[PDB]
DNA sequence: AGCAATTTAAATAGGGAAGATAAGCAAAGGGTTGACGAAAGCC
């Protein structure tokens, strides 16, 4: 399910971003979602504390 | 005690043999490098 997942994300810290300083330093935790660069094939990153979240039937 | 000459021509061709093989092993490791969240003493 997808809504189940979006809400699983929201019960947690719940950040979706296209740019971050988390890659520069893992202790940083700055997450930035730019709106202008979202396109058809724009890959999009997300953050959860310790990457938590349930999986689907396909894992 | 330096003086030692000039031109001219330097071979055309025919051949550079194929047949064989070119190992099989067994190794090639992991040891550290984790940030948030949550109890839990402690100024």
């Amino acid at each position: 399910m997808i809504k189940e997942m979006i809400e699983d994300f929201i019960s947690k810290g719940g950040l979706i971003f296209t740019h971050s300083g988390r890659y520069t330093n893992t202790n940083n935790s700055c997450f930035i979602f730019n709106k202008n660069d979202i396109g058809v094939d724009t890959k999009v990153d997300m953050y959860t504390p310790k990457s938590a979240g349930i999986k689907n039937e396909e894992g």
